[PDB]
């Protein structure tokens, strides 16, 4: 039993307009089956900023903030559910995270650390990367945002948190990035918990980004803010 | 210069579980660019549900209710929104709807038409449905709910209505859904404004659909509520 | 009981390179299963040119040679198949075509008129096609040439023609095209035998093509030459 | 300047039947542009067939045999290639391989060796693979047989030969492989010339593999033949 979600999230081009891509990302808990409390269907609102950015993109301080619904809308038919109610002691109200990506984009291969500090309930974050091999990336940064957090997503509607309730055994997830102009970006990824750090550990592998297009010469300025739909499966 | 939306449904199955499914719509005005006052990036949360059905399907009461927004959540940089402020005279608070379809599914032909009234301002309305050629329809009907108004979104928040705004002249779309599972259903349509009423023009064409996969074989029922993300090109 | 086709084609862009799109076709028989010799996995070799074109593309000429086989090469296990042997005699080795074609790109209509004639058995064909409504068209010609005839491939190797036994019920296809930029054309069709007369009922409904792209912009230069795999389902 | 490929591969099934998935690779020099002989449009035909399987598919024995051509079929136009014409000194007429892979498939982690001969130029080419970490695998070997040989491609017909030509600096290549039940595999290997031995370093990552489908049931039997389309671009 996992989560399965999906996004689709628009790329800021330089010039006006927009690169859409699909998100499609399964959630997998290593704490065992009996002891979660599954939610039902819902949708996380999320915005994700470049903060800061210095040396050709080799520096980026990004902020997160994710908060999680059901449908409030009023229904003529009985899905209340709603149900809800869930509760994670492990995780803090102040927790510390460390991560380290390693992967290629297009036959070019490079390292990433960063390390952050964010408010899980309240569903805020940030984090201050660093490019330590193969920089400067010749590929636009934007696209590895996505890959640097699902246990600070602020799920108020009680609907229980799938990803807070996981520690200490933890949770990974992996996802199929795919643009509309032909790129492809998959990463697997393992969220742990030692000494009251969040640990994550990231492995990117791009391919088929147009060499001419947005992505390949750097022509991007950020995503707009997005909706993830989470459901449960097998 | 028109809007693009995307969005992800989740179909529910027979036992439950879910087919996912891709919206890429293309909605474009009839109005001249100069009058319009377009919208930013925004996003519509979406409830579809199946009131009543008789006749293996060949009679589907639906309601929606639609309700768009900006970004609540507070931005680390200034991307105030909100902008916004539109007023569309011709529609009132209370409208008439009646509508035409014809197309194919996997070589099996069908017409349908309906009418419906609803709210809006207020993101409400109805729709009744007849199968007037080709029923009993060999697919779950389900496939064709999304293609059924969108001048009863609620813009609140000061969102410019494109879709109000168009009127008297009226708009278009056309649209490309894509399930996991190999189906495909575009949909062009005409919307219109004759004396009052509101006047929809369908034309399905899906294709790929798997013979022994949910589908075909009707084992759907009904859609989770969703959410389309608006935005200007062109 | 049916044949799916699977191709990848390329576009001739001007100045150089390629746009690829991807052909998911359902090859659907009139015929009954019983009275039908189905064929196993194989390939057809096409080569698709533009003879002629006249009119700002209003009058355009075609000619296909295709050529269908089994894999040649040697095989360590003992996958024969092999097999083959079909006679179809409602098929003359001099036939005549008339075809009637409607549909809608981008929210452009149009309707297209065409005759032709070919040798079915040696895999050789020409068309000659009328743009009678919504011409000129603001797309590139190309995107449409797909969708003017199975019944001339030349089934050598003895493989099971599966077009010239369906005579003479007739035949249909519906086909999902895609591509790699964001556009998407589907096309069903219905094939039938009147008099000698081979009768083409064809219908499309495109939609996504990026404006500022090769396709609406009319930038292409014909397809290369492509293989089809051909496999029998359900 | 590099090459892109394209293919249609179909997967036997239990009980008859295919999942088709669509291969897109481009293909890296690392010998310097001015000094390769690049290829005009071409295709090739493979068949891959499994050998020798033992414990549980955690030793497989692969045989390829490929074979390139341009389109023998004549043309009313004027595109004869024809061209062609490659030689490649470094590359004997029996070459040894020796492989290493490691990746994840649905966040199961393993390792492959491998090692093996052919006769490059005659298009054969054998592998005898040890699955060395994670096994068994809990999914369908056959997702990986395609990652296991591009030098061992017969290029008659005189097309130039990209990947001998390559040596000795080498060539990279990049890979993904869509099926459409909805998984995705993408690949980046380094191929490279050593005391002539041919040395390959793999890496796979695929995610989002229906559990309840034919792949991760074990439900599957070998690839039928196919044809991938090479083409230049830049
Ligand atoms: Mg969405």
């Amino acid at each position: 039993e996992f989560l399965e979600g999906r996004s689709d999230m628009a790329l800021k081009l330089v010039g006006g307009g927009h690169l859409i891509c699909n998100l499609k990302t399964t959630y997998r808990s290593k704490k065992p089956a009996k002891n979660l409390k599954m939610p039902g269907v819902y949708y996380v609102d999320r915005r994700l900023e470049r903060i800061k950015e210095a040396d050709k993109e080799t520096y980026v301080e990004q902020h997160e903030v994710a908060v999680a619904r059901y449908c409030d809308l009023p229904s003529k038919l009985g899905h209340k559910g709603g149900t809800g109610g869930s509760m994670s002691e492990l995780i803090t109200e102040n927790m510390h995270m460390k991560l380290y990506m390693e992967g290629t984009v297009n036959n070019h291969h490079f390292k990433c650390t960063s390390e952050g500090e964010g408010k899980p309930y309240e569903g805020t974050q940030t984090m201050r990367i660093k490019v330590v091999e193969g920089g400067p990336l010749p590929f636009a940064f934007d696209i590895l945002a996505t890959s640097f957090s699902k246990t600070f997503i602020n799920h108020t509607q009680g609907i229980p948190d799938f990803f807070k309730q996981s520690f200490p055994e933890g949770f990974t997830w992996e996802r199929v990035t795919t643009y509309e102009d032909g790129g492809v970006l998959t990463a697997t990824q393992d969220t742990s918990l030692q000494d009251g750090c969040l640990i994550y550990n990231v492995k990117i592998r791009g391919v088929n980004f147009p060499s001419n297009g947005p992505v390949m010469q750097k022509k991007t300025l950020g995503w707009e803010a997005s909706t993830e739909m989470l459901y449960p499966a097998d």
